[PDB]
């Protein structure tokens, strides 16, 4: 769904057609200008940060596994006459439709019996999913995965790719997969009984020598060596695949270019009228394509256990009964060919749509994790209250699109309630502390991180405990579309806090909200302050994340209640503007303004520049030549948003109906 | 049988950690706090005097 994911990008940013990705890691952000103004009891001070880079990091590494499941049928592309006055498939009219379009009327009773059983299981989403993955393996087939490389690196702790991904070796993306080929047989017209558990698809003219090899490899098993996002393990779709081609198919060549895969997809969709089936596969890949690099070491807990990708079962009966597919197809929405027309024009735009989607999900799960398990809307019952359709199960895409609705605060709508794709909320839905394996870089590691072994040596491999899941990403593209108090991602804001009395060289902050505001100010001024949690006896630091220049309360790494002892004597000066002061006095007022946003992308510690021309808009209106909006709002999936209502605690988040 | 704030025997900053799984029943004619969850609300009423 192009028009949906295209809306998530910020109004100032309009990306160009091509993007030459040449690495397994891409930073994306913006260069903003901050105009700070400070006032306290001592006096006033005015400064200005001329260039500030706020960015996340996203990679092409994510452990996933495929399962074949049975899902709903997509009834789009079938002729409009077989459907009655309502949006329902009548078997009374299928008998009539097949009868009028043949001379041999002996086969009508047999044809109707088989058609009735097959039409209620038609889904080509799994075939297009694999065909799309083959396109990007050939295009970006020079990305290197080194086993003894770094995953996260702060200075105290470190995670290697040996950990998080065991049973892996060093390989390029083209060298990862060695796909076998399934038998692409020809369906001779005259066969009366459709062979069971084998799909048949239509084709335009002669099946090319290259087109055979693509369809053969798309249906086969995926068995990777290196952990890659677009080369994840998938079960075998089918053994055989019939093709009702008037001209006979040619034998498989063995080799194909990425350009040849586009020609295979464009023909397969046009012949079968499977435009809505492609839209499902497009959204399903947008989830998987890229995975987040964690903000802090604790945010690696999300990516330990392998998330399951629900691939629908491959079934189709267009090859057997080509009478059912004619020139007047049935569609629910009039904008039902937009997603394919967008991809075929601008293939590399999927990267930006993928980054936009996975950001929105992992940002909002930062809030859902902090919700107490004694309210109406909680981690267990947030999807069920949101959805207003009838899917098979609240899994895959339904979970992800619910989180996008909660982020943007708008009603998202799909034509069919499809439940296919990655489920992320697995690490969240379990009342157990997660054991992230880490490497010790400095001797003073146990003071900061909640480590098992309290005495360590540089080189030792230990384990750290994570109870509450912290935010994996900060808002960048979705910055200021709706501002929560937790992130505090405002354009303009006036922070007011009262400074605690400095007894010896230490200031006690008993309250939780005041402590968050204090360290948030001192960070924007650019003062590396270090405080001691009195309950646990572990040191917290506002400079936890360098990439995103902000302080979240989850950097304390202790759910519950505590009091902090801030060290006011050892306040280091890392980055100093003219605003920056060391000695606060009385009531601290900081008023900042953010202006002059401009998007910038970094890859392999150099600037990554966009190539090609400017993207012209392709989009169809609500009506072509349709008079009355026959609402048909019974079967269509609808996802209602939730607004965060702030309360006194500040540690707990709460959702309400707007 | 009351607690005045001068029983702390020190004037400083206020950060009192109370662990509510080490509460022990001492006297007779007592209400039990076995395992609390959520917001607590304590209250009393003195009615007659002799």
């Amino acid at each position: 769904m192009s028009s949906l994911l295209n809306s998530l990008l910020p109004e100032y940013f309009k990306p160009k057609t091509n993007l030459n990705i040449n690495s397994s890691r891409v930073q994306y952000g913006f260069n903003a200008r901050i105009d700070m103004q400070y006032e306290d009891d001592s006096g006033t001070r005015k400064g200005s940060r001329p260039n500030a880079f706020m960015s996340n990091t996203v990679a092409f590494i994510g452990n996933y596994e495929g399962i074949i499941v049975d899902d709903i049928p997509i009834l789009d592309g079938l002729r409009a006459d077989i459907f009655d006055t309502h949006g329902d498939l009548d078997m009374g009219l299928v008998e009539d439709a097949l009868s009028k379009s043949t001379m041999i009327r002996r086969n009508v009773p047999t044809y109707t019996a088989y058609a009735s059983e097959l039409l209620y299981k038609r889904n080509l989403t799994s075939l297009f999913y694999n065909m799309l993955r083959l396109y990007y393996i050939k295009k970006w087939g020079s990305i290197k995965y080194e086993k003894d490389a770094i995953f996260y690196d702060n200075g105290h702790a470190c995670l290697l790719n040996r950990q998080l991904f065991p049973k892996s070796r060093d390989a390029s993306l083209e060298s990862s997969l060695s796909l076998p080929e399934a038998e692409i047989a020809m369906l001779d017209p005259g066969l009366e009984f459709p062979e069971e558990d084998v799909p048949a698809i239509l084709w335009h003219g002669r099946v090319s020598s290259r087109a055979t090899c693509i369809l053969g490899q798309a249906c086969s098993e995926f068995a990777p060596l290196a952990p890659f996002s677009i080369a994840h393990y998938s079960p075998q779709l089918t053994r055989k695949l019939f093709v009702n081609a008037p001209a006979g198919i040619e034998p498989s060549s063995g080799r194909y270019t990425h350009e040849d895969v586009k020609d295979a997809i464009t023909i397969l969709v046009s012949a079968n009228q499977a435009y809505t089936d492609f839209e499902a596969a497009y959204l399903m890949l947008a989830q998987t394509l890229v995975s987040p690099v964690p903000r802090t070491a604790e945010a690696s807990a999300w990516f330990i256990n392998a998330g399951m990708v629900n691939m629908p079962t491959l079934s189709c009966a267009n090859g057997y009964y080509p009478a059912l597919t004619n020139v007047n197809p049935y569609h629910r929405l009039d904008t039902w060919k937009d997603t394919l027309n967008h991809w075929v024009a601008y293939p590399d735009m999927l990267f930006y749509h993928s980054v936009a989607m996975i950001e929105s999900c992992y940002v909002e799960l930062g809030n859902v994790a902090r919700v107490s398990d004694s309210d109406a809307i909680n981690k267990y019952t947030f999807t069920e209250l949101s959805v207003q359709g009838r899917p098979v199960m609240n899994r895959g895409i339904i979970v992800d699109l619910t989180l996008v609705a909660m982020r943007t605060g708008r009603e998202i709508s799909l034509p069919y309630p499809v439940s296919c794709g990655l489920t992320r909320t697995d690490a969240l839905l379990q009342g157990t502390e997660i054991h992230v394996p880490v490497v010790v870089k400095d001797i003073d590691m146990p003071q900061y991180y909640n480590a098992i072994d309290k005495d360590v040596i540089e080189g030792q491999e230990t384990v750290i405990k994570v109870k509450q899941l912290p935010p994996a990403m900060y808002p960048i593209y979705t910055y200021g579309i709706n501002t929560t108090e937790f992130y505090s991602d405002h354009f303009e804001d006036q922070v007011q806090v009262e400074m605690a009395p400095i007894d010896n060289g230490k200031a006690v902050f008993n309250d939780a909200r005041k402590f968050s505001k204090f360290m948030s100010i001192m960070r924007m001024m650019g003062n590396d302050v270090t405080a001691t949690d009195l309950v646990t006896g572990r040191k917290v630091s506002n400079w936890a994340d360098n990439s995103s220049g902000r302080f979240l309360y989850t950097d304390v790494k202790y759910e519950g209640q505590t009091a902090f002892l801030v060290d006011m004597d050892t306040v280091k000066a890392r980055d100093h503007c003219w605003v920056s002061i060391v000695d606060p006095n009385g009531t601290m007022n900081l008023s900042y303004k953010m202006t002059n946003f401009r998007a910038a992308m970094f890859s392999r510690n150099k600037p990554l520049y966009m190539t090609g021309g400017s993207v012209r808009t392709i989009a169809t209106g609500n009506y072509r030549d349709a008079a009355e909006r026959l609402r048909a709002m019974d079967e269509t999936l609808r996802l209602k948003p939730f607004k965060i209502t702030e309360k006194l605690d500040f540690r707990v988040a709460a959702y309400a109906i707007p």
